[PDB]
């Protein structure tokens, strides 16, 4: 029916964490803690920063899926719109929205009975002297795309779970898709 | 040795595969990474069929297996004798490759090369979706002893037209495995 | 052509397993997972557990088979001293070494080609509560009778074929047959 | 009763457990509580346990480990490594086991016919030169929260001393927290008191 999205830090003191990046014309990808949303380019790299308490056993897993916010269209599965899931799709299925860049263990699902899309990665622990893991993920269509998202405004649900797929961590996070991040974050907040 | 050249031809003619996943109940699974799908004996194995444009009325696809190592490639994939012993249906019962919920299949024994094929008609996309589903089976495991006794293989999809003409090619690794979703996971580790 | 000793586990996942026996005075039969052998007294239990991932068919069946391990005593025939041949259940040979016990539809071979000994048992499942099937060999001859192996180690060959004879896998275990199981396991470990 | 024996008993040798005085640090894998006579471990990781003797026992002596439920109520519910963690294994140690042993290569395991418990042991070894304590480094496959496993009961490991012939010399134990923060969980549990 619908994935839950209620953050959940469970067992191991899940969080998420986002680069501080700022609102410059330069910035590819943005984070505002105001909004609790992400701002990025089409395709280009989004660095998600996956905070733990505790180190959770190798063969956990780190998965990303997107949902529509509101609640009139949260039972539509998110995917990309025709134009652009014309089949560079390298590991990815050409309908799937979110992408992992620089990781040759992905993993991509279409739900049999849910029909929802999702990207998979081992969880890694940090590099030593380094205090969490960065997942590099790219959004494969523009929130104006027409047939797809349509303007209509998505969640990011990740979820850490273990090796037979049961909870850990839930965290969530809004993303817009569009041309000019910065400029789009700056107006977003003066609200 | 039979050509496994890609060919997409005329038709625009590619290899689609379920974006199945990797938990330890999957029946099959596909590594993208490894061009290779990872199915379960005598279990459903859907492979897609992708068109840009309707191949002719009376088109065929066949499918064949070749053991992928240079020393093992001119040995004929077959059954081991434990799995050859007769049980069937319409299937020959040395033939690694079936394919099942087709009525209309049709199975050989090349009667110079003593290659097994599986052919079926060439049946356009039902109504609603974008490719044409093929469910094989593998009647043999990888590590059957007598058999292909851990031995990796490849599979052969052809489309031909009514006079036994080529018009696509494409080809993937398979592993016939207890536990697909584990076998994928574990060898996508390196 | 000395039979293959090469483990293979098959298409059915076949391996051995043994009970977690320990070394106590008391112990009539138990095996060393660091030697990969097994310590059992003359003709009581020795229970050889069969662990496969996939049920063979009914009509499976289990042999059993001793050959020197010493390569220069390969090609000899295994079998009981002159003593211990001349007892019997009145079903095995007097000259076999290893019967199996509790087992109604046993069957017992002398290659016609070969001269070598085995016993075969039709496999069955697991029991209900159990994740293994259990065969009960008895060994007829003490490591130690002169006149039979005289102190030459042995290993064990068991191997899974169907009903036709066509090989499904192959395991194998090193054997003593002595007084005190527990103590030359215990002594044996100990370098 | 039908539980096996957990009564302390320095007996002849003067049989006593020791732990190394590890702290709490992030850092700290494992980690004993003097006040709560228990030990904080990670799964799967190091966790040495020291025996202290007055008098040297002789060769052939053995040192067990076992691990009992804490509570009257699961006392006599036998304490194996949960589903999950069965299926993950070094060749030598039982996939059901808990409590294995690193590093010794005499190990044996046993699974009692009769109470179906499990058990480690080894050669108890003298002190090395320059050494005066042997240690033991024991592993914990399974974590205290594992549902179908412990299940968040608390276990007592039970370390007797026997010996060749399986007469019991001395026996001693000590409450055991398998969990992700040794350091962390073991300044929680003595802050209450
Ligand atoms: C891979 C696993 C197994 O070992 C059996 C068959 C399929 N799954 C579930 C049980
Ligand atoms: C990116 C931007 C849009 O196009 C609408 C949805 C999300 N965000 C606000 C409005
Ligand atoms: C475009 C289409 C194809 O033809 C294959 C590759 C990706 N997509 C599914 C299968
Ligand atoms: C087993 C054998 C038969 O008896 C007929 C069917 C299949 N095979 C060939 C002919
Ligand atoms: C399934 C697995 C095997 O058993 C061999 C062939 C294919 N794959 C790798 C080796
Ligand atoms: C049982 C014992 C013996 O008697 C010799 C052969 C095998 N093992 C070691 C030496
Ligand atoms: C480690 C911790 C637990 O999970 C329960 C048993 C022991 N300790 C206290 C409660
Ligand atoms: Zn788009
Ligand atoms: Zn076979
Ligand atoms: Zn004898
Ligand atoms: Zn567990």
């Amino acid at each position: 029916s619908v994935p839950s999205q209620k953050t959940y830090q469970g067992s191991y003191g899940f969080r998420l964490g986002f680069l501080h990046s700022g609102t410059a014309k330069s910035v590819t990808c943005t984070y505002s803690p105001a909004l609790n949303k992400m701002f990025c380019q089409l395709a280009k790299t989004c660095p998600v920063q996956l905070w733990v308490d505790s180190t959770p056993p190798p063969g956990t897993r780190v998965r990303a899926m997107a949902i529509y916010k509101q609640s009139q269209h949260m039972t539509e599965v998110v995917r990309r719109c025709p134009h652009h899931e014309r089949c560079s799709d390298g590991l990815a299925p050409p309908q799937h929205l979110i992408r992992v860049e620089g990781n040759l263990r992905v993993e991509y699902l279409d739900d049999r009975n849910t029909f929802r899309h999702s990207v998979v990665v081992p969880y890694e622990p940090p590099e030593v002297g380094s205090d969490c893991t960065t997942i590099h993920y790219n959004y494969m269509c523009n929130s104006s795309c027409m047939g797809g998202m349509n303007r209509r405004p998505i969640l990011t649900i990740i979820t850490l779970e273990d090796s037979s797929g049961n909870l850990l961590g839930r965290n969530s996070f809004e993303v817009c898709v569009c041309a000019c991040p910065g400029r789009d974050r700056r107006t977003e907040e003066e609200n």
